[PDB]
């Protein structure tokens, strides 16, 4: 017979690019990277404003159904 | 006589490369490796974007029916 | 007289190398060793991709009918 | 008179080294010791690949008819 | 003759999607998930707010009468 | 003469694939696996969502009348 | 027949938004959050003053009778 | 029926603004933030003299019975 | 004829909501829940302060004479 | 007839608020929580000085004869 | 009838303020606080010389017979 | 009746000022205080030569039998 | 007539306070309490040095002839 | 009549202070406390050199024949 | 009668000062305290060369037959 | 009788001065102290070339059979 | 008359010190104590190399014919 | 009469020093001690290379026929 | 009679120097020591390239048949 | 008999020089050594470009079948 773990396209619409996961991961950096100027106060946490769209593209387009 | 544990080719189409297992294991890294910037915020969990296709190839092509 | 526990060659074709046992033991590692990155996320469970063919050879070739 | 419990050489050809007992005791370890990696996944049940031929030699060569 | 274990459509209306089981499995997570901030107080038990509708769809739509 | 234990085809229509047994074995997992997130709250009881259709196919298609 | 697990609207008025669950989950945070300034004394446990109303809205509005 | 988790207004008069919680959270800062002049002796632990009345207002006035 | 197992309404007034069974089941939790803070001392046995009135309503209103 | 499990008001005066149960459950916390400063020596077991009067009120005033 | 768990005033004279419990808890801090200056030797375990008389007053004067 | 936890005056003469506890806590400071001039070699551990008689007086004279 | 189960006052002088039962129950605690420091070695079995005289008073003075 | 459980003074001379019980309990601490420096090697099991004479006095002098 | 737990003076000559216990407790410190210079390499485990004769004198000379 | 823990003089010739323990404790210092010049490169680990013979003389010459 | 249960001195020569019971009880410890280093591998079962001759001396010399 | 449990000297030649027991206990340490360098990788299980000949000498030379 | 646990020289040829045990213990260090340069990247796990031939010689040449 | 742990030359061709282990250990350094110029940016991790071929030669040529 065939497989039974899929056939619904439910997990693809939940954990994907056009879903809600991309919104909860973009606000976690500004929650701590924009308030750490108290103790440190140094130009350090600035290389993460471009790796968000790159990590989501090299992991979602691996299989693609 | 012959064997009775197979002869249906059901588990091969369920736990394989062209199935649904490769999709449930590709989104588990972005679920935790992309949200751990709140506590650590360091370049560490970045070597897992290439070992996914390697581990699935060295285990599925062992017997191959 | 002779023995009566064998004379059919049924268990040899069921629990052997050229059967279905080698397939149910190769997918059990990827089912749990490839999804435990949510809690651990460490290079640890990687020494099992070579002990599968070794353990099956040191046990099946002991008697050999 | 003599004894009447033997004189047939039936149990010696059934429960011995050159019989079918040595085949049913070698597949019981790989049936569960090779699939218990789902819960434990540790190096524990590995000292049993040498005690099979030792236990069968210290019990069969005791009397020897 | 036919079967006698069914023919009433009683267990389908009790253990299903349009019943009361989906309401008891949705409050059990927040009952111990929203109050465990005393000892733990971390971001770990957040991946269960999307697997509720996925597990119920890969189990109820298997047979479907 | 012939046999008298069959000839009615009653147990085949009751304990089979196209009967009511396949419906009572699919809801027993969600009754306890979906509510065990209180004490455990882990990813362990997630492999039973594919072995339901596999065990029923390696047991019913053994004889087949 | 119909189901017998509901028909009383008792668990809905006990575990919901307009009940007492929303009050016991808001005091547990300040009970350990406003007193942990003796050991750590940092800015880390400050993101929980907005996720209280978000987690209760992505869980109660799932089924809704 | 209704709910049984409240209807006494006991926890509201104990863990609130006009209770005793506001008195135990104001002396914990001076117990350690004012005696750290021995090893550190710097102007650092001075931002907690205004966040006490703010954190107690954004958490107590969320529901308000 | 009719039945002879009822017609007295004796067990209904003894094992019911407006009887004495609801009183012997409400003091059994405080007898063991308020004393288990010695060896364990953990917030765990707190989910039983609402399931008492629910379990007594989903079992008594099933038949109702 | 009526019920026979009550009619004496004996268990109400023994396991209640104005009895001796409230005196035994108040000394069990100080017997072990005030002496555990040997191994732990931390501010953790301090939230139980207010939940004693709350748990006894949400369980005794449920039925009330 | 009345209660039978009290009426002797035995536990009150044993576990109280004017008993021996206040003496076994006042010397427990000096047994471990005055000796931890070897490995640590830091101003840390100094907030316990005032919470002894406070914890014994907020628990004994709760009921008071 | 009276109490049974005391009536011997044994723990008072063992853990007190006129006992042997004051001698084991006065030599433990110089055991690591006079030899820490290797790695540190700074004026730091010098304020502990006056807090020995103060901490023993504010803890022993609390109850005083 | 009267009763014939008493009238001798024999069991009262054997199983009572002023008998030998109070002596066989006071040494059984130290028999296992003073020797359990081998494997455990913890302050745990110390709450039984006061409940001996309490349990014997709330059980013997119940009837009192 | 009188009691028959005593009248011999045998258990008093066996399980008492002037017997052999005080000798078997004084060497149990040095058997495990003086050898646990191999793995732990810390000042922890040192509060037992004074509780030996105290526990034997608060249990033997309770009744005293 | 007298006691029967002693009268042989066997445990006194085995677990004492002039026995073999004092020899097995002096080599355990040098077995690990003298080889821990690999990872630690710090003056720490040096206060144990004087507490050996002190602990054995406050334990063996307690009763002394 | 006499003791049974000794009477062989085996542990004295194994863990002593004229044995093999003095040879394993002398190479562990040069194995890590003479190679730490990579990161540190400072005169610090040089006070251990005289405490080897001192620690073995204050431990072996304590009892001496 | 006299007794008939003795007068043969048979059980005394079989279950005694100068018999064979003392040999079967001394090898049972090394059979399980020298092999438990596989799973546990800890210093725990070492207190039995001295209690063998003590238990046999407090049991055989009780009556002594 | 004499004893009947011995007189064959069979268990002495099987469970002794000059037998096969000393060989099965010397290879059990290297099977588990030389493989724990994977997860732990520390110097801890190195004290067993001298206690093998000591434990076999203090147990075999106890009686000696 | 003689012993029956040996007489085959099977365990000596399996667990010895000239067998397969020396090969499985020499590759376990490079499997985990040559890959730990990711998280640590320090010269620490380099003392095991000489203790392999030493530990195998001090355990195999103990008895030697 | 002979040994049964080898006789296949499988682990030698898998964990050796002319296999795949030498390739997975050479890319692990450039994965972390070429990217650590962010936080550190110093010439420190440059001693690993020569110890790769040395460590693989001092461990593989130890036995050599
Ligand atoms: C401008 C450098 O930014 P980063 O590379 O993030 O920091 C490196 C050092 O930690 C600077 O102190
Ligand atoms: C100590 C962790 O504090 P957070 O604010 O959780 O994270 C910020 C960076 O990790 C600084 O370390
Ligand atoms: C550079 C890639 O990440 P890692 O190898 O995990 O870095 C080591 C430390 O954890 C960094 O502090
Ligand atoms: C922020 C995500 O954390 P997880 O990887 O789910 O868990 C981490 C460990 O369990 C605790 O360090
Ligand atoms: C390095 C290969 O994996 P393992 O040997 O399982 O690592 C042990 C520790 O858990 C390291 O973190
Ligand atoms: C090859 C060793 O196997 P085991 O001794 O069974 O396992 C090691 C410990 O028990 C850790 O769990
Ligand atoms: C996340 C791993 O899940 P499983 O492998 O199913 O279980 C292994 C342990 O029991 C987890 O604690
Ligand atoms: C006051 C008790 O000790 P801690 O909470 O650890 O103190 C904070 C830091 O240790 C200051 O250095
Ligand atoms: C000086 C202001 O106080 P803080 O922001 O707490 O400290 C910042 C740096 O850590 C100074 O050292
Ligand atoms: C947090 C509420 O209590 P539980 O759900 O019983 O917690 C699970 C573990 O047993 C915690 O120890
Ligand atoms: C510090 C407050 O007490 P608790 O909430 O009991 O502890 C929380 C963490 O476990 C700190 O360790
Ligand atoms: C001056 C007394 O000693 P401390 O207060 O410990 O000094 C603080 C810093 O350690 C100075 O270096
Ligand atoms: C000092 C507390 O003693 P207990 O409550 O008897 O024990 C609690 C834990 O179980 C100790 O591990
Ligand atoms: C004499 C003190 O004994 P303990 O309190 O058992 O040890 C101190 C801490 O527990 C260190 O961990
Ligand atoms: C230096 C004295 O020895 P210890 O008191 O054992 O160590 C104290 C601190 O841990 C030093 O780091
Ligand atoms: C000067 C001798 O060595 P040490 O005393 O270990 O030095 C301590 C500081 O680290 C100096 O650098
Ligand atoms: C030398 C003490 O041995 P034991 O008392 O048997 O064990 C102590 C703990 O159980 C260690 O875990
Ligand atoms: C002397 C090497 O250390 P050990 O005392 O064997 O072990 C200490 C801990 O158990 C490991 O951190
Ligand atoms: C260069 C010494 O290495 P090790 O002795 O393995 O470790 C000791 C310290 O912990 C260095 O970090
Ligand atoms: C140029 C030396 O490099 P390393 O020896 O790796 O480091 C030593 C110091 O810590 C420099 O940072």
């Amino acid at each position: 017979q065939d497989l039974m773990a899929s056939g619904n396209t439910t997990v693809k619409a939940t954990f994907g690019k056009d879903s809600s996961v991309v919104k909860w991961v973009v606000l976690a950096e500004v929650l701590v990277g924009a308030v750490m100027y108290m103790m440190t106060k140094n130009v350090k946490f600035l290389a993460g404003f471009a790796i968000i769209s790159v990590f989501i593209a090299v992991g979602m387009a691996v299989v693609g159904l």
